[PDB]
């Protein structure tokens, strides 16, 4: 299955008119890209990329984990006034589900025995293998789990399974990067992104555009002053214009009514005027 | 040329955490509908309409009209920690525009004399015709406006005009409805809406839809608990499901990755999904 990241600088925060506000677009962001299945975010610094990423995870973190993963942050002071992503990963005890992500607990193991994991569940969950303590793991439930000593069990899978396997998403990851450049190249993957996509007003048409058969997507956005402040600032990237750093530059918006299209917003409307276009390269 | 109106409920601002969110996720919706040329907003009560439609109207005024159309009050406690739409009858007076919008004055007549209308511009804007004061206008500026003694000079034409004639979108309208099935019968044309568009997750594929040829689109958004609720809600409304209300009944994010999508949200990806459709037909 192909996949899908979103890069954008950490400045559009600075345009926030309000600390509350500031928190809040962080989580627009977050759910635009929880929405479309992303699998990855990318903040980088065009020229507060520390604080967006940080929200962007404690958001994407399923709810039993936040504490262990996070101490309290000034850069998360307003978690409360978040837009939640309901992401599949986020349930209750409750729900029963195939999998579930879990953090390895610091416990007494036993010579030969696997880990415990917190999994959010009544019990802890017992699991094959012995790993290192404070890991996030996604584990995939037996079955046969018998009424046994406040012990549930299960075995740890790749976190590409619920996806591969069960067509569940299950969240993205956050990548900083120093430039825009370091967009391109501190990339995650062997070959890098198979096809690149900026946006922009003065992009060509999203209607004409033709997406070659792809593997790994990424889709570009700017902040206020659009990707040629990133492009500019950036010391290895000599260009007279964006359009040529990628493989298509598109306006997502034709004959739009307002002068100015913010990141947040044109997130939500290019993914949706892209993810048919998406789906069928993939 | 085509008309584009959008419906939601008020209650969406019930589900605000803060009075300053209330009045932000407001502005999100103005935004969203500036963005898409949207003629025409429809607050329906689906069981604070009022706060919305205030803050609807509030941003869609022009700025130098603004203090004259808009008494203080506290459902526009927070207009500052707007964004503003930045729509072509939003500018200042620096730029020269062909058209503009006014407020007739109420300054002394001469028998004969068309009114005086405040168009923000630096003098007064005169006119050929006698109006009643107050009424808002849209002017078009003549040409030989000469150095001429503290009044500028144009003519008052239709509000439709700067569309038409010179393909400008030049804001919405906002209508109060009292229930879903008043959004359909109280509407503002002859024939009512040649086309009617419903949105929900468990509505068709909207890769599948096909728009019919079209004279006036209706989209219609439901808040937190779907449109089930408006349409039960309503007397005059006796369906199993709200799917037959409408001509269409699209869900325009195949294969979310969040649970839910909240309706600011859903706006901006269903009307870029539509956006293409839309364009063919009208
Ligand atoms: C506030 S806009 C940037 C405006 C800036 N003055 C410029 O010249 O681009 C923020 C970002 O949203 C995206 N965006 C805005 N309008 C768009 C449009 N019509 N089509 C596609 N993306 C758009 C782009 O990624 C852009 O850099
Ligand atoms: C929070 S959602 C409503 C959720 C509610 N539980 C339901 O059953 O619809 C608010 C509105 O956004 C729109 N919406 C949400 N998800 C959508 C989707 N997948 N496709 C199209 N519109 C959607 C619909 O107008 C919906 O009524």
């Amino acid at each position: 299955p192909y996949t899908l990241s979103v890069a954008l600088p950490g400045s559009i925060l600075d345009n926030a008119q309000s600390p509350e506000l500031r928190t809040y677009l962080a989580g627009q962001i977050a759910r635009a890209c929880a929405i479309f299945c992303v699998d990855e975010i990318v903040v980088f610094d065009e020229e507060a990329c520390v604080q967006l990423a940080r929200i962007l995870q404690y958001l994407e973190c399923p709810q039993y984990l936040r504490k262990a993963f996070f101490p309290k942050h000034q850069d998360l002071q307003f978690a409360g006034l978040l837009n939640p992503l309901d992401s599949p990963h986020h349930m209750r005890q409750d729900e029963e589900s195939e999998f579930r992500e879990g953090i390895v607990v610091d416990r007494p193991t036993r010579p030969g025995h696997g880990s415990f994991v917190n999994c959010g569940m009544k019990k802890e969950v017992k699991i094959d293998k012995n790993l290192e303590p404070g890991l996030r793991v996604t584990v995939r439930l037996n079955q046969q789990q018998h009424p046994d000593c406040k012990t549930y069990h299960g075995k740890v899978v790749s976190s590409q399974d619920p996806r591969t396997k069960a067509g569940l998403y299950w969240g993205y990851t956050v990548r900083l990067a120093s430039c825009l450049s370091a967009v391109f190249a501190e990339a995650p993957f062997q070959d890098g992104y198979d096809l690149t996509i900026g946006t922009s007003e003065r992009g060509s048409d999203v209607a004409s555009a033709q997406l070659p058969n792809f593997r790994h997507a990424l889709v570009v956005f700017g902040g206020l002053q659009g990707l040629e402040a990133g492009a500019d600032a950036d010391p290895n990237l000599e260009v007279a214009e964006p359009s040529v750093l990628f493989d298509l530059y598109v306006n997502t918006c034709p004959g739009q009514g307002s002068r100015t299209i913010r990141t947040e917003e044109a997130i939500l409307i290019s993914l949706a005027a892209l993810q048919p276009g998406l789906i069928q390269a993939g």
